């Protein structure tokens, strides 16, 4: 059996982000922030599993939503019908954000979620008759797998296999990560930036994570969400803010553009959001952005869909996410953990091969100064008995929320215990 | 007053997929066939849900499989890791197909299959020291909504928001629908192909579906995919077959590539795979292009991924999904059963209005002069007790492969009544 598993898998599977050159582990189950492979080895997974565990595995109240809603009613096509999960999902994201960002598309996954903002912050331009190609983003900035999103960014695997769609503006970090949260790191930010904007005509679109997940945990000043929201009012462009990873709880706020107390005109979403039990995404805009498609002379709405976007049962297990996370209070918990979550690492930094710990609320980032460190902190946290995510040079620790005290003091001690192996 | 907040909370915050900004049925509960509405209404869901109930409304089967599999694990990135259900359903999927189609990867829809399929398309002529970047599509065709997908089509919805990312030679039909079922028509198709792929340097790829969905139900004729397989074959292009919709018995063979008989090089997969219970999509190409991937030369392997591609309570769905397509025979029942279906339907043909009444297995379409008349029919089913499919011109019954013979009765004559009414 375990021959027969490895060998199906090494035959037939295709791993995404793999090389096609140890055996990965073989995870089996799972249970609050504990999960056991196929030998029976446990750990403490400070990855939540795909980076979305935000209630961890097999929790009580979204394995009931998801049943109660799939003997129901999974789904129904909502482009000519509609179902009432999707309408309460709509309703109950739009209350979370700021006041004015009103109007909900779901979809299955962050790539779609950036699809369809791309393509809506392009058509609202042609819908008001001025249209705007251009996209100024960071060049360090992560927005899904698909050829639009892959775009967006200016990581080296995120090459595209085709020619540029539309023009897009990259912005590389002015100094290293370690030296990003200072003020002279804000001025250096939001100019750079400015000059990106004022570079050719106005662009459609400033789109941007609060906090750069995959670009490596990498922690902003504040004021620069800010700064740039100022901009966009002078330019005209749309903020888009990329809340994939940050949204719900993530950073220790609802969402990581909080930290900075901005309202941008688009959101995106996707991970903790449905607790990674159902694929589930959204985007949310405003009235205003809605109404242009009007003018859309080829349908008079957006011209945009999934077969199963607006799943029932991802937005029913969605709805039971938010209230387990009101309930249990995990945003503020998220906060305070990270804190000593953050504190425990942070002494780390001393060591020769770590050239920095950053981060917020329950993403903490251990930066090392060569990628074969980095894998091999990740390996001795395993043989610690602790999952860790690698991101390149950066290890990551990304929990579920429901995460206790005694839990994050298990984690800091993995990563010390690594550490003083490197 | 639950159902007038119901209405309210989807007109103030819902944003719907391919529609006009300028009422719709809310859907609540289901069993088999058979669907209600919020007023308590009942229906005949001929439309399969999404057009991917395969096994039709709360299957007991499917449920147990979702709840089981959700209480052990959602899912756990697969890029550094693994799990059972991903790896069994790799080599189901595998075993379903032609020899030689061995490798499967996953992701969360048809779109992001297309997306994945195109990027292996270009990627593997790269590997090969070869680049070749044109794909060959119907225009007709439509595989799915992101920027990439839509550029495949000609649908003049498809429009995209950019500009062309390679260049796609899109044919277009040589005869109306109703004529191409013909020796003939395959004459004109296959040579309308052979001078598309021969317009200037080979092909990466030809893609397209067995039978156009979106389209309008346009069934080929028989011997039209084995002349792109020569064509693919002579230029050495992949022939990419689009198998989101027909794909898991749909057209009365478990694939719609069946009945011409051959060897795709890649296949796309969603809609019926999972039943539509969790979002869940697949690609499944040949060992040669898949370990043509080590020379990439940025990560030794596909730079492709979604974070829930491969959840793991979909695998499992999709293999309880198998387990009752052969259990109960329902490739084979679509059959049968969609020719009493079209037989049905068949005469008519003879009202003015109705232009051609066409299908293969469980899907079937009534074409009329004009969409007014499409949707007259549509409604007047509804009237009658049963939800069709509007496409333009096109009705579309594409009911659950477990419906029975006499719900394909009801269909019919639920149908017979709408023509009538004309
Ligand atoms: C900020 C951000 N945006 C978008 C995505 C893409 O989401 P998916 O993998 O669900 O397509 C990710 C995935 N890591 C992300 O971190
Ligand atoms: C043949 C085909 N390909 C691809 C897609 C796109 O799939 P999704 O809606 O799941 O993104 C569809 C959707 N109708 C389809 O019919
Ligand atoms: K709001
Ligand atoms: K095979
Ligand atoms: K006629």
């Amino acid at each position: 059996d375990t021959d027969r598993a490895r060998e199906r898998d090494r035959r037939h599977l295709w791993h995404p982000w793999s090389s096609v050159r140890d055996d990965r582990p073989i995870l089996v189950a799972g249970e609050g922030c504990r999960v056991r492979d196929v030998t029976g080895a446990g750990y403490l997974d400070a990855m939540a599993s795909a980076m979305n565990s935000s209630c961890g595995y097999a929790h009580p109240a979204l394995l009931e939503a998801a049943r109660r809603q799939l003997e129901l009613l999974p789904h129904f096509d909502l482009s000519a019908a509609s179902h009432l999960p999707a309408g309460l999902a709509a309703e109950r994201i739009a209350g979370l954000l700021p006041a004015g960002l009103e109007r909900t598309f779901f979809v299955n996954s962050g790539s779609e979620a950036t699809e369809a903002a791309v393509r809506i912050a392009h058509d609202h331009w042609t819908n008001r008759g001025e249209p705007r190609d251009r996209l100024v983003t960071f060049a360090a900035g992560y927005h899904g797998t698909t050829l639009v999103a892959q775009h967006l960014s200016g990581l080296p695997t995120n090459a595209i296999h085709g020619t540029a769609p539309f023009p897009v503006t990259r912005v590389e970090l002015p100094l290293e990560p370690a030296a990003l949260r200072t003020p002279e790191a804000l001025t250096l930010l939001a100019d750079a930036f400015e000059r990106a904007v004022l570079d050719g005509p106005p662009p459609a679109a400033v789109m941007v994570e609060p906090l750069l997940n995959v670009g490596g945990g990498v922690v902003l000043p504040d004021g620069f969400l800010r700064a740039l929201r100022a901009l966009c009012d002078r330019t005209g462009a749309l903020l888009i803010v990329d809340e994939v990873f940050c949204g719900f709880g993530r950073t220790g706020r609802m969402f990581g553009f909080q930290h900075d107390g901005v309202t941008p005109d688009l959101v995106t979403m996707s991970k903790g959001i449905s607790g990674g039990y159902v694929p589930f995404a959204a985007l949310t805009t405003t009235d205003e952005v809605y109404r242009s498609f009007a003018a859309d002379p080829l349908l008079g709405g957006l011209r945009y869909g999934h077969t199963t976007g607006g799943h029932a049962v991802a937005c029913a297990v969605a709805l039971a996410v938010l209230d387990v996370i009101e309930e249990r209070g995990l945003v503020g918990s998220a906060a305070r953990l990270g804190a000593e979550l953050l504190a425990g690492l942070a002494p780390l930094a001393e060591h020769p091969e770590v050239t920095d710990v950053r981060g917020l609320g329950l993403v903490a980032t251990v930066e090392c100064r060569q990628p074969e460190s980095a894998a091999a902190l990740v390996a001795e946290a395993k043989r610690q008995g602790v999952l860790l995510r690698q991101q390149g040079r950066a290890v990551m620790a990304i929990p579920p929320l429901v995460i206790d005290a005694a839990e994050v003091a298990e984690l800091v001690r993995a990563v010390e215990q690594a550490v003083a192996r490197l």
